[PDB]
DNA sequence: CGGCAATACTG
DNA sequence: CAGTAT
DNA sequence: GCCG
């Protein structure tokens, strides 16, 4: 991890992000990652360009941090950024909402609470603003999973529950708990969703709903007892036939998925949480114009294999 | 020049 | 649809 | 921002 010009770049990328410059922020994220994967501290401008993800623009800046020890660009970052970052850390609020609030004169969570127009979701976010920024100890993620699993298996022992996301990637802490559910039957997943949620509300485990779709649930839970914070909980239910892909998707990491999906595209294939497809027809702009065929994928290894990739353990997918 | 993953919910 | 979220 |  020899890299600490990135600290200065992190700031820039994060500023570009809150400000809405999606793609410029992506560029940075790539480079800011590359530099962290580079064994040897970067010495020369040419050594910079040599790394995938770093071009001339980025190189020049990496050079200014070596010679000057500072970064001129950081000096001229708008004063709105900290405020925008503050607002866009409200669940249900992104760059568009954050910028509007700022343009309307709001500067603090206090301003937001008393004067801002909040959606149902955002009101819930503000209400847990501090909790939603905290990562839980891995061991708490476990209890949460077991709580859901136990409640799901209650009215159907056949059901299958798996904690994915950072948890399955074996991370020490977890932003939220990502619980994937399916059934070997491939038909019992039918609407059991509702019964499970209602049940978890009863015991007071689920405190708030943010999203309730046919197959996706985003909510807020809390385990009983003292010293418990509110934790974000995500649950998806999927047909058994889509299990492998769902698992692969819901495990991540995000950058891993985007990478794997970009690779699939180059091969005229397509990857979603539903399936790996082939014979996928696309126009000039990368958009889909032809569906193609679904490829059989009983396990995650099938996906890797079908893409001509060596299998990778969840822990290895962590970017 | 122009894509940078692909999907689900909300209102 | 635009915005936000995984 | 980077890259084909
Ligand atoms: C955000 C995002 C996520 N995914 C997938 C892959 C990961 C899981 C879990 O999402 P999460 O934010 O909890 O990330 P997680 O790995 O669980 O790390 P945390 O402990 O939650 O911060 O969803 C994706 O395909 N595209 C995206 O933009
Ligand atoms: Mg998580
Ligand atoms: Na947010």
């Amino acid at each position: 991890h020899n890299l600490h010009i990135t600290e200065k770049l992190e700031v820039l990328a994060k500023a570009y992000s809150v400000q809405g410059d999606k793609w410029r922020a992506l560029g940075y994220a790539k480079a800011i990652n590359a530099l962290k994967s580079f064994h040897k501290p970067v010495t020369s401008y040419q050594e910079a360009c040599s790394i995938p993800g770093i071009g001339k623009r980025m190189a020049e800046k990496i050079i200014e941090i070596l010679e000057s020890g500072h970064l001129r660009k950081l000096d001229h970052i708008s004063e709105s950024v900290p405020v925008l970052e503050l607002f866009s850390n409200i669940w249900g609020a992104g760059t568009k909402t954050a910028q509007m609030w700022y343009q309307q004169g709001f500067r603090s969570l206090e301003d937001i609470r008393s004067q801002a127009s909040l959606t149902t979701q955002q009101a819930i976010g503000l209400k847990h603003y501090s909790d939603f920024l905290e990562r839980m100890p891995r061991e708490e993620a476990t209890e949460i999973e077991q709580t859901v699993q136990k409640a799901a298996q209650a009215f159907n022992s056949g059901l299958l529950c798996v904690a994915c996301g950072s948890y399955r990637r074996g991370k020490a802490t977890c932003g939220d708990v990502d619980v994937l559910i399916t059934h070997p039957d491939g038909r019992s997943h039918r609407g059991i969703f509702s019964r499970l949620l209602d049940s978890l509300r009863q015991e007071g485990f689920l405190t708030d709903d943010l999203v309730k779709g046919e197959t996706k649930y985003l909510g807020v839970c809390r385990l009983p007892g003292p010293g418990r914070r509110h934790r974000r909980l995500d649950i998806i239910v999927v047909p058994y036939s889509e299990f492998a892909c769902a698992l692969l998707y819901f495990t991540g990491s995000a950058h891993f998925n985007r990478s794997m999906r970009a690779l699939a595209k180059t091969k005229g294939m397509s990857l979603s949480e539903h399936a790996l497809s082939t014979a996928v027809v696309r126009n000039t702009h990368g958009c889909k114009v032809g569906p193609g065929r679904v490829l059989p994928t009983p396990t995650e290894k099938d996906v890797f294999r079908l893409l001509g990739l060596p299998y990778r353990e969840p822990a290895e997918r962590d970017w």
